[PDB]
């Protein structure tokens, strides 16, 4: 029935649906196009970071490195980057900038820091996910383009890899509440799946949006009650200016989570 009403969004919003949501208690799924390639926008800063944390844990100096932002690093979206300009941003702060408020230049300084964005890929591979794939640094990593496999994964590969960064064995202790203090800190998931939510359970999220209407929200659910719910929402649709749709977000969550 959940399979139904799923159909029911998709169809009515023009657009392509993915969904991908593991119920950690009993490792139970419910997925919706989950081996389906999306364009991930900026949920896959989330990779960037986690990939800068499990250096770290190699390298207890890492984090306070600092990295000298100038103009012409500055590219289209830098919220946090722009306000360091001639001055410096340690590679904390730049993951947090990253993720909580989704500035590209932080994500492209990452990037650069690792050695490009094969370096992502390769990170992701590590964790066990054989899906992701990191191709452009920002902004064109967005283009979303359909058919592009570039800068692509999966809602499932993206479950289950955000599950072992966030509540598994893919970063040590301290990396991965690092990790999850800056997914809850974050500052644009409002009207995503958090909407769709009851408002006392807590979120920490990362959304990605880009052309092609693509709309996507990445998030790690703890309930009141129960275990975690690890959601994965992808969104996109045919026409290239096609408005962005965090509603149709809202609403899948709602409507797979109805039982929690």
């Amino acid at each position: 029935s959940v399979q139904q009403q799923l159909e029911a969004l998709e169809k009515s919003s023009g657009g392509r649906l993915g969904v991908a949501l593991i119920n950690t208690a009993d490792n139970s799924q419910i997925l919706y196009r989950a081996d389906e390639r999306f364009a991930m926008c900026s949920t896959s800063k989330v990779m960037a970071a986690a990939a800068v944390l499990k250096q770290s844990e190699s390298d207890k100096h890492l984090l306070n490195q600092r990295v000298e932002i100038k103009k012409s690093d500055l590219v289209n979206y830098n919220p946090i980057a722009e306000k360091h300009v001639n001055g410096t941003m340690t590679l904390a702060e730049l993951g947090a900038a990253a993720l909580q408020y989704s500035d590209n230049t932080a994500m492209n300084k990452l990037i650069a820091h690792l050695g490009g964005p094969d370096k992502v890929t390769a990170f992701a591979r590590s964790l066990g996910d054989e899906t992701f794939r990191l191709d452009r640094t920002e902004p064109t990593l967005n283009t979303a383009i359909p058919g592009d496999p570039r800068d692509t994964t999966t809602p499932l590969a993206m479950a289950q890899t955000l599950k072992n960064l966030t509540l598994g064995k893919a970063l040590a202790e301290t990396q991965r509440a690092q990790l999850v203090t800056w997914l809850k800190g974050n500052t644009t998931g409002s009207a995503s799946i958090r909407a769709g939510l009851p408002k006392s359970w807590v979120v920490g999220d990362k959304t990605g949006s880009g052309d092609y209407g693509t709309t996507n929200d990445i998030a790690v659910i703890w309930p009141e009650n129960h275990a975690p719910l690890v959601l994965v929402t992808y969104f996109t649709q045919p026409e290239q200016k096609a408005e962005n749709r965090n509603d149709i977000l809202a609403a899948a969550a709602k409507i797979v989570t109805h039982g929690f």
